[PDB]
Protein backbone atom coordinates (compact mmCIF):
# COMPACT_ATOMS: atom_id res chain seq x y z
CA UNK A 1 0.00 0.00 0.00
CA UNK A 2 1.12 3.49 -1.03
CA UNK A 3 -0.12 6.64 0.59
CA UNK A 4 1.59 9.53 -1.90
CA UNK A 5 1.82 9.20 -5.65
CA UNK A 6 4.45 11.58 -6.31
CA UNK A 7 4.85 12.38 -10.28
CA UNK A 8 7.10 13.77 -13.36
CA UNK A 9 5.12 16.44 -14.84
CA UNK A 10 6.45 17.50 -18.11
CA UNK A 11 5.59 14.92 -20.36
CA UNK A 12 4.35 12.60 -18.22
CA UNK A 13 1.17 14.97 -17.61
CA UNK A 14 1.71 17.74 -20.40
CA UNK A 15 2.05 17.53 -24.04
CA UNK A 16 5.29 20.29 -23.53
CA UNK A 17 5.88 19.77 -27.20
CA UNK A 18 2.55 20.52 -28.61
CA UNK A 19 2.22 23.71 -25.87
CA UNK A 20 5.52 25.29 -27.00
CA UNK A 21 5.20 24.76 -30.87
CA UNK A 22 1.74 26.68 -30.52
CA UNK A 23 3.42 28.79 -28.27
CA UNK A 24 6.24 30.38 -30.37
CA UNK A 25 4.36 30.26 -33.55
CA UNK A 26 2.40 32.78 -31.87
CA UNK A 27 4.81 34.92 -30.65
CA UNK A 28 6.95 34.94 -33.97
CA UNK A 29 4.06 34.95 -36.48
CA UNK A 30 5.39 33.96 -39.90
CA UNK A 31 9.14 34.71 -39.52
CA UNK A 32 9.72 31.19 -38.67
CA UNK A 33 7.19 28.15 -40.72
CA UNK A 34 6.14 25.11 -38.56
CA UNK A 35 8.49 22.70 -39.67
CA UNK A 36 11.45 25.19 -39.05
CA UNK A 37 10.06 26.05 -35.48
CA UNK A 38 9.20 22.22 -34.63
CA UNK A 39 12.55 21.35 -35.22
CA UNK A 40 13.98 24.18 -32.80
CA UNK A 41 11.81 22.79 -30.01
CA UNK A 42 13.09 19.53 -30.55
CA UNK A 43 16.64 20.68 -29.74
CA UNK A 44 15.48 23.05 -27.29
CA UNK A 45 14.48 19.69 -24.92
CA UNK A 46 17.62 17.91 -26.23
CA UNK A 47 19.58 21.28 -24.84
CA UNK A 48 17.88 21.03 -21.23
CA UNK A 49 18.08 17.77 -20.96
CA UNK A 50 22.07 17.76 -21.89
CA UNK A 51 22.98 20.65 -19.73
CA UNK A 52 20.37 18.31 -16.63
CA UNK A 53 22.63 15.70 -17.61
CA UNK A 54 25.72 17.35 -17.22
CA UNK A 55 25.16 19.19 -13.96
CA UNK A 56 24.10 15.66 -12.28
CA UNK A 57 27.63 14.07 -12.63
CA UNK A 58 28.90 17.77 -11.24
CA UNK A 59 26.02 17.33 -8.39
CA UNK A 60 25.19 20.98 -9.06
CA UNK A 61 22.14 23.10 -9.27
CA UNK A 62 21.54 25.98 -11.88
CA UNK A 63 17.57 27.41 -12.89
CA UNK A 64 15.79 25.85 -14.63
CA UNK A 65 14.34 28.98 -16.85
CA UNK A 66 17.95 29.87 -16.85
CA UNK A 67 18.80 26.76 -18.34
CA UNK A 68 15.98 27.03 -21.03
CA UNK A 69 16.87 30.56 -21.93
CA UNK A 70 20.83 30.35 -22.23
CA UNK A 71 19.65 27.08 -24.79
CA UNK A 72 17.35 29.23 -26.47
CA UNK A 73 19.49 32.31 -26.82
CA UNK A 74 22.47 29.50 -28.60
CA UNK A 75 19.78 27.75 -31.00
CA UNK A 76 18.60 31.49 -31.81
CA UNK A 77 22.30 31.98 -32.99
CA UNK A 78 22.38 28.78 -34.57
CA UNK A 79 19.52 29.82 -36.50
CA UNK A 80 20.24 33.41 -36.85
CA UNK A 81 20.01 33.36 -40.92
CA UNK A 82 16.05 32.23 -40.51
CA UNK A 83 14.99 34.24 -37.87
CA UNK A 84 15.50 36.28 -35.03
CA UNK A 85 14.21 37.55 -31.54
CA UNK A 86 14.40 39.85 -29.81
CA UNK A 87 15.35 39.69 -25.65
CA UNK A 88 12.05 40.72 -24.59
CA UNK A 89 10.67 38.01 -27.11
CA UNK A 90 13.76 35.48 -25.34
CA UNK A 91 11.79 35.90 -22.30
CA UNK A 92 8.20 35.55 -23.97
CA UNK A 93 9.62 32.06 -25.40
CA UNK A 94 11.34 30.60 -22.22
CA UNK A 95 7.95 31.30 -20.66
CA UNK A 96 6.20 28.54 -22.83
CA UNK A 97 7.73 25.95 -20.57
CA UNK A 98 5.64 27.34 -17.79
CA UNK A 99 2.49 27.44 -19.75
CA UNK A 100 2.07 23.72 -20.48
CA UNK A 101 -1.21 22.28 -21.36
CA UNK A 102 -2.20 18.85 -19.77
CA UNK A 103 -2.46 15.50 -22.17
CA UNK A 104 -6.14 15.45 -21.75
CA UNK A 105 -8.20 13.76 -18.70
CA UNK A 106 -5.54 14.31 -16.31
CA UNK A 107 -7.05 16.63 -14.56
CA UNK A 108 -10.13 14.33 -13.73
CA UNK A 109 -7.24 11.32 -13.19
CA UNK A 110 -5.45 13.62 -10.69
CA UNK A 111 -8.72 14.27 -8.89
CA UNK A 112 -10.04 10.38 -8.67
CA UNK A 113 -6.77 9.63 -6.69
CA UNK A 114 -7.24 11.99 -4.26
CA UNK A 115 -9.73 9.57 -2.65
CA UNK A 116 -7.35 7.56 -1.77
CA UNK A 117 -3.99 9.05 -1.60
CA UNK A 118 -2.11 11.94 -1.46
CA UNK A 119 -0.90 13.38 -4.82
CA UNK A 120 2.37 15.74 -4.96
CA UNK A 121 4.41 16.80 -8.91
CA UNK A 122 8.48 16.10 -7.78
CA UNK A 123 9.69 18.43 -11.43
CA UNK A 124 13.11 19.21 -12.37
CA UNK A 125 11.19 22.97 -13.29
CA UNK A 126 11.83 25.22 -10.91
CA UNK A 127 9.01 25.73 -7.98
CA UNK A 128 7.59 29.13 -9.30
CA UNK A 129 7.79 27.39 -13.36
CA UNK A 130 5.35 24.12 -11.61
CA UNK A 131 3.08 26.71 -9.71
CA UNK A 132 2.57 28.12 -13.25
CA UNK A 133 1.93 24.83 -14.76
CA UNK A 134 -0.48 24.09 -12.29
CA UNK A 135 -2.68 27.09 -13.91
CA UNK A 136 -2.13 26.20 -17.56
CA UNK A 137 -2.66 22.67 -16.96
CA UNK A 138 -5.38 22.29 -14.46
CA UNK A 139 -3.35 20.00 -11.86
CA UNK A 140 -4.31 20.63 -8.05
CA UNK A 141 -2.10 18.83 -5.51
CA UNK A 142 -1.64 18.03 -1.72
CA UNK A 143 2.18 19.19 -2.37
CA UNK A 144 4.38 20.68 -4.96
CA UNK A 145 8.30 19.64 -5.21
CA UNK A 146 11.08 20.67 -6.97
CA UNK A 147 14.69 20.09 -7.77
CA UNK A 148 14.80 23.55 -6.56
CA UNK A 149 14.13 22.50 -2.91
CA UNK A 150 16.77 19.83 -2.62
CA UNK A 151 19.78 21.58 -4.43
CA UNK A 152 19.72 18.83 -7.23
CA UNK A 153 17.86 16.96 -10.21
CA UNK A 154 16.21 13.80 -10.25
CA UNK A 155 17.56 10.88 -11.05
CA UNK A 156 19.71 11.95 -8.14
CA UNK A 157 18.17 9.93 -5.00
CA UNK A 158 18.30 12.94 -2.58
CA UNK A 159 15.22 13.96 -4.53
CA UNK A 160 13.35 11.23 -4.16
CA UNK A 161 14.29 10.94 -0.25
CA UNK A 162 13.96 14.51 0.40
CA UNK A 163 10.49 14.29 -1.26
CA UNK A 164 9.82 11.57 1.42
CA UNK A 165 11.23 13.29 4.04
CA UNK A 166 8.60 16.26 3.55
CA UNK A 167 6.07 13.87 3.12
CA UNK A 168 7.12 12.51 6.12
CA UNK A 169 6.29 8.69 4.85
CA UNK A 170 8.94 6.10 3.52
CA UNK A 171 10.44 5.52 0.23
CA UNK A 172 8.59 2.33 0.14
CA UNK A 173 5.11 4.13 0.36
CA UNK A 174 5.39 6.46 -2.46
CA UNK A 175 4.42 5.22 -6.06
CA UNK A 176 6.43 7.38 -8.18
CA UNK A 177 4.30 8.07 -11.96
CA UNK A 178 6.23 9.18 -14.80
CA UNK A 179 6.53 8.36 -18.81
CA UNK A 180 10.24 8.15 -18.49
CA UNK A 181 11.98 5.08 -17.50
CA UNK A 182 14.84 6.26 -16.21
CA UNK A 183 12.88 8.18 -13.45
CA UNK A 184 11.08 5.08 -12.24
CA UNK A 185 14.39 3.23 -11.99
CA UNK A 186 15.69 6.32 -9.78
CA UNK A 187 13.06 5.89 -7.68
CA UNK A 188 12.90 2.43 -7.36
CA UNK A 189 16.42 2.37 -5.99
CA UNK A 190 15.77 4.09 -2.50
CA UNK A 191 12.10 1.86 -2.79
CA UNK A 192 9.63 3.42 -4.20
CA UNK A 193 6.63 2.12 -6.56
CA UNK A 194 6.95 2.13 -10.24
CA UNK A 195 3.88 3.09 -12.68
CA UNK A 196 4.60 3.63 -16.28
CA UNK A 197 2.56 5.92 -18.48
CA UNK A 198 2.65 5.75 -22.03
CA UNK A 199 2.94 8.76 -23.89
CA UNK A 200 3.21 8.02 -27.56
CA UNK A 201 3.06 11.78 -29.05
CA UNK A 202 5.47 13.12 -25.92
CA UNK A 203 8.23 13.56 -28.55
CA UNK A 204 5.66 14.26 -31.89
CA UNK A 205 4.25 11.90 -34.25
CA UNK A 206 7.74 9.72 -34.35
CA UNK A 207 7.66 6.25 -33.93
CA UNK A 208 9.16 4.49 -27.89
CA UNK A 209 10.71 2.88 -24.71
CA UNK A 210 10.98 -0.50 -24.50
CA UNK A 211 8.89 -1.33 -21.36
CA UNK A 212 7.19 -4.64 -21.11
CA UNK A 213 4.54 -6.10 -18.83
CA UNK A 214 6.26 -6.49 -15.43
CA UNK A 215 8.93 -4.11 -15.80
CA UNK A 216 7.25 -1.42 -13.62
CA UNK A 217 4.72 -2.20 -11.12
CA UNK A 218 1.85 -0.80 -13.10
CA UNK A 219 2.13 0.31 -17.06
CA UNK A 220 -0.84 2.53 -17.76
CA UNK A 221 -1.82 4.56 -20.63
CA UNK A 222 -3.65 7.36 -18.45
CA UNK A 223 -3.85 8.19 -14.86
CA UNK A 224 -7.14 7.27 -14.89
CA UNK A 225 -6.35 3.85 -15.81
CA UNK A 226 -3.71 3.88 -13.00
CA UNK A 227 -6.87 5.34 -10.37
CA UNK A 228 -9.02 2.47 -11.56
CA UNK A 229 -6.20 -0.20 -11.16
CA UNK A 230 -5.20 1.31 -7.63
CA UNK A 231 -8.68 0.92 -6.71
CA UNK A 232 -10.09 4.40 -6.84
CA UNK A 233 -13.99 5.40 -7.29
CA UNK A 234 -14.89 6.64 -10.39
CA UNK B 1 -3.25 45.02 -10.06
CA UNK B 2 -0.86 44.97 -7.03
CA UNK B 3 -0.29 41.59 -5.45
CA UNK B 4 0.50 38.69 -7.61
CA UNK B 5 -0.11 35.97 -4.06
CA UNK B 6 -1.58 35.67 -1.53
CA UNK B 7 0.44 34.25 0.86
CA UNK B 8 -1.55 32.29 4.40
CA UNK B 9 -0.83 31.47 8.00
CA UNK B 10 -3.24 29.19 8.94
CA UNK B 11 -3.10 27.93 12.15
CA UNK B 12 -5.42 30.23 13.83
CA UNK B 13 -5.90 32.40 10.85
CA UNK B 14 -7.81 29.96 8.79
CA UNK B 15 -8.29 26.84 11.27
CA UNK B 16 -10.07 26.82 14.34
CA UNK B 17 -7.09 24.72 16.14
CA UNK B 18 -8.85 25.12 19.61
CA UNK B 19 -11.89 23.38 18.87
CA UNK B 20 -10.23 21.06 16.95
CA UNK B 21 -7.95 19.87 19.66
CA UNK B 22 -10.36 20.22 22.48
CA UNK B 23 -12.54 17.75 20.55
CA UNK B 24 -9.97 15.67 19.84
CA UNK B 25 -8.91 14.86 23.08
CA UNK B 26 -11.72 14.59 24.64
CA UNK B 27 -12.14 11.83 22.20
CA UNK B 28 -9.70 10.14 22.28
CA UNK B 29 -9.26 9.98 26.27
CA UNK B 30 -13.23 10.08 27.10
CA UNK B 31 -14.17 10.07 30.39
CA UNK B 32 -10.81 10.03 31.92
CA UNK B 33 -10.34 13.63 31.38
CA UNK B 34 -13.73 16.48 31.42
CA UNK B 35 -14.00 19.13 28.89
CA UNK B 36 -12.99 21.95 31.53
CA UNK B 37 -9.66 20.26 32.38
CA UNK B 38 -8.37 19.29 28.92
CA UNK B 39 -9.83 22.57 27.84
CA UNK B 40 -7.06 24.55 29.95
CA UNK B 41 -4.50 21.85 28.62
CA UNK B 42 -5.07 22.55 24.83
CA UNK B 43 -4.09 26.66 25.76
CA UNK B 44 -1.35 25.45 28.09
CA UNK B 45 0.11 23.21 25.34
CA UNK B 46 -0.33 25.92 22.56
CA UNK B 47 1.60 28.30 24.86
CA UNK B 48 4.47 25.53 25.80
CA UNK B 49 4.81 25.18 21.56
CA UNK B 50 4.43 29.29 20.84
CA UNK B 51 7.25 29.24 24.02
CA UNK B 52 10.00 26.97 22.20
CA UNK B 53 9.71 27.83 19.08
CA UNK B 54 10.46 31.67 20.31
CA UNK B 55 13.26 30.11 21.80
CA UNK B 56 14.03 28.44 18.93
CA UNK B 57 13.70 31.91 16.76
CA UNK B 58 16.42 33.30 18.66
CA UNK B 59 18.70 30.50 18.66
CA UNK B 60 18.07 30.59 14.81
CA UNK B 61 17.53 26.53 15.16
CA UNK B 62 14.23 24.36 13.61
CA UNK B 63 13.23 21.05 14.63
CA UNK B 64 10.09 19.13 13.82
CA UNK B 65 7.48 21.02 14.96
CA UNK B 66 5.29 17.64 15.64
CA UNK B 67 8.66 16.83 17.92
CA UNK B 68 7.94 20.28 19.89
CA UNK B 69 4.38 19.48 20.46
CA UNK B 70 5.03 16.06 21.67
CA UNK B 71 7.94 17.04 24.09
CA UNK B 72 5.59 19.59 25.34
CA UNK B 73 2.54 17.59 26.03
CA UNK B 74 4.50 14.62 27.64
CA UNK B 75 5.52 17.39 30.31
CA UNK B 76 1.95 18.56 30.58
CA UNK B 77 1.11 14.93 31.25
CA UNK B 78 3.35 14.86 34.26
CA UNK B 79 1.79 18.04 35.86
CA UNK B 80 -1.01 16.86 35.55
CA UNK B 81 -0.54 13.02 35.97
CA UNK B 82 -2.77 12.72 38.98
CA UNK B 83 -6.23 13.86 37.57
CA UNK B 84 -5.46 11.44 34.05
CA UNK B 85 -2.46 9.59 32.25
CA UNK B 86 -1.81 8.21 28.85
CA UNK B 87 0.53 5.78 27.00
CA UNK B 88 2.83 6.53 23.86
CA UNK B 89 0.44 5.11 21.58
CA UNK B 90 -2.10 8.08 22.88
CA UNK B 91 0.28 11.00 23.02
CA UNK B 92 1.17 10.06 19.49
CA UNK B 93 -2.91 10.28 18.50
CA UNK B 94 -3.24 13.21 20.66
CA UNK B 95 -0.13 15.13 19.20
CA UNK B 96 -1.71 14.15 15.97
CA UNK B 97 -5.10 16.75 16.75
CA UNK B 98 -2.38 19.38 15.72
CA UNK B 99 -2.37 18.09 12.01
CA UNK B 100 -6.41 17.51 12.01
CA UNK B 101 -7.30 20.71 12.25
CA UNK B 102 -10.75 22.45 10.86
CA UNK B 103 -11.09 25.27 9.00
CA UNK B 104 -13.29 28.66 9.87
CA UNK B 105 -16.43 28.62 8.08
CA UNK B 106 -16.60 30.01 4.26
CA UNK B 107 -12.81 29.71 4.77
CA UNK B 108 -12.43 27.01 1.41
CA UNK B 109 -14.84 28.73 -0.47
CA UNK B 110 -13.20 32.36 0.23
CA UNK B 111 -9.66 30.92 -0.38
CA UNK B 112 -10.95 29.31 -3.92
CA UNK B 113 -12.93 32.64 -4.76
CA UNK B 114 -8.71 34.37 -4.55
CA UNK B 115 -7.67 31.67 -7.40
CA UNK B 116 -9.42 33.43 -9.57
CA UNK B 117 -7.23 36.42 -9.58
CA UNK B 118 -4.07 35.16 -7.07
CA UNK B 119 -2.09 32.49 -6.71
CA UNK B 120 -2.40 31.49 -3.08
CA UNK B 121 -0.30 29.68 -0.73
CA UNK B 122 0.27 28.51 3.22
CA UNK B 123 3.56 29.50 4.67
CA UNK B 124 3.06 27.77 7.85
CA UNK B 125 5.94 26.86 11.02
CA UNK B 126 4.05 23.50 10.92
CA UNK B 127 5.93 20.41 9.11
CA UNK B 128 5.56 20.11 5.62
CA UNK B 129 3.77 16.64 6.16
CA UNK B 130 1.57 18.38 8.84
CA UNK B 131 0.18 20.77 6.38
CA UNK B 132 -0.42 18.56 3.61
CA UNK B 133 -2.43 16.28 6.48
CA UNK B 134 -4.55 19.94 7.28
CA UNK B 135 -5.45 20.58 3.91
CA UNK B 136 -7.43 17.69 3.92
CA UNK B 137 -8.78 18.08 7.26
CA UNK B 138 -9.79 22.15 6.73
CA UNK B 139 -10.77 21.36 2.68
CA UNK B 140 -7.63 23.90 1.58
CA UNK B 141 -6.31 24.30 -1.91
CA UNK B 142 -3.10 25.54 -2.61
CA UNK B 143 -1.38 26.50 -5.59
CA UNK B 144 1.71 25.47 -3.15
CA UNK B 145 2.72 24.53 0.50
CA UNK B 146 5.68 26.01 2.21
CA UNK B 147 6.79 25.54 5.62
CA UNK B 148 9.60 26.63 7.87
CA UNK B 149 10.68 23.09 7.36
CA UNK B 150 11.93 23.96 4.11
CA UNK B 151 13.91 27.01 5.29
CA UNK B 152 15.17 25.57 8.12
CA UNK B 153 14.07 28.39 10.24
CA UNK B 154 10.34 29.37 11.82
CA UNK B 155 8.40 32.65 11.42
CA UNK B 156 8.92 35.40 12.15
CA UNK B 157 12.23 35.19 10.81
CA UNK B 158 12.98 37.20 7.74
CA UNK B 159 14.35 34.11 5.63
CA UNK B 160 10.98 32.38 5.62
CA UNK B 161 9.26 35.68 3.77
CA UNK B 162 12.41 36.22 1.56
CA UNK B 163 12.61 32.10 1.05
CA UNK B 164 9.20 31.86 -0.23
CA UNK B 165 9.40 35.02 -2.30
CA UNK B 166 12.43 33.59 -3.67
CA UNK B 167 10.37 29.83 -4.43
CA UNK B 168 7.68 31.81 -5.98
CA UNK B 169 9.59 33.85 -8.17
CA UNK B 170 8.04 36.90 -7.36
CA UNK B 171 8.99 40.33 -5.44
CA UNK B 172 7.93 40.21 -2.08
CA UNK B 173 6.20 43.61 -2.07
CA UNK B 174 4.10 41.35 -5.01
CA UNK B 175 2.83 39.30 -1.49
CA UNK B 176 0.01 39.86 -0.06
CA UNK B 177 0.58 38.28 3.58
CA UNK B 178 -2.63 37.23 5.09
CA UNK B 179 -3.00 36.35 8.93
CA UNK B 180 -4.91 36.63 12.26
CA UNK B 181 -1.66 37.59 14.05
CA UNK B 182 -0.03 40.82 14.06
CA UNK B 183 3.12 39.94 14.20
CA UNK B 184 3.38 37.76 11.56
CA UNK B 185 2.09 40.53 9.09
CA UNK B 186 4.95 42.95 10.98
CA UNK B 187 7.63 40.70 10.14
CA UNK B 188 6.53 40.19 6.37
CA UNK B 189 6.04 43.94 5.98
CA UNK B 190 9.71 44.06 7.29
CA UNK B 191 10.26 42.38 3.81
CA UNK B 192 7.88 44.86 1.79
CA UNK B 193 4.93 42.44 1.78
CA UNK B 194 1.27 44.03 1.98
CA UNK B 195 -0.53 42.97 5.18
CA UNK B 196 -4.19 41.79 5.32
CA UNK B 197 -5.39 41.59 9.06
CA UNK B 198 -8.10 39.14 9.65
CA UNK B 199 -10.28 39.18 13.38
CA UNK B 200 -11.28 35.73 14.75
CA UNK B 201 -12.53 36.38 17.89
CA UNK B 202 -13.04 32.76 18.80
CA UNK B 203 -9.56 31.98 18.03
CA UNK B 204 -8.91 31.60 21.49
CA UNK B 205 -12.52 30.69 22.82
CA UNK B 206 -15.16 32.69 23.65
CA UNK B 207 -13.29 35.32 25.99
CA UNK B 208 -10.31 35.11 23.93
CA UNK B 209 -7.84 37.89 23.83
CA UNK B 210 -7.69 39.94 20.63
CA UNK B 211 -5.10 42.49 19.49
CA UNK B 212 -5.22 46.60 19.06
CA UNK B 213 -5.69 46.99 14.91
CA UNK B 214 -7.09 50.15 14.04
CA UNK B 215 -8.03 51.05 10.30
CA UNK B 216 -4.92 51.60 8.53
CA UNK B 217 -2.67 50.02 10.49
CA UNK B 218 -2.81 47.04 7.83
CA UNK B 219 -3.58 47.15 4.10
CA UNK B 220 -6.57 45.18 4.59
CA UNK B 221 -8.58 44.37 8.15
CA UNK B 222 -11.37 42.10 7.51
CA UNK B 223 -13.44 39.42 9.46
CA UNK B 224 -13.38 36.73 6.48
CA UNK B 225 -11.44 35.96 3.61
CA UNK B 226 -14.42 36.10 1.65
CA UNK B 227 -14.45 39.65 2.56
CA UNK B 228 -10.95 39.82 1.85
CA UNK B 229 -11.69 38.63 -2.03
CA UNK B 230 -14.64 40.92 -2.49
CA UNK B 231 -12.02 43.97 -1.32
CA UNK B 232 -9.52 43.00 -3.97
CA UNK B 233 -11.94 42.92 -6.50
CA UNK B 234 -12.70 38.93 -7.33
CA UNK B 235 -15.49 37.70 -8.42
CA UNK B 236 -18.02 35.64 -6.58
CA UNK B 237 -17.79 31.90 -7.39
CA UNK B 238 -19.82 29.89 -10.01
CA UNK B 239 -19.03 32.88 -12.29
CA UNK B 240 -16.82 32.60 -15.37
CA UNK B 241 -14.06 33.44 -13.62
Amino acid sequence: QFRALLFDVQGTLTDFRSTLIEHGLSILGDRVDRELWEELVDQWRGCYRDELDSLVKQEKWRSVRAVYRDSLINLLAKFSDSFCATSAEVELLTDGWERLRSWPDVPSGLEQLRSKYLVAALTNADFSAIVNVGRSAKLQWDAVLSAQLFGAYKPHRSTYEGAATLLGIAPSEILMVASHAYDLEAAREVGAGTAYVRRPLEYGPTGTEDVPDGRFDFLVDSISELADQLGCPR
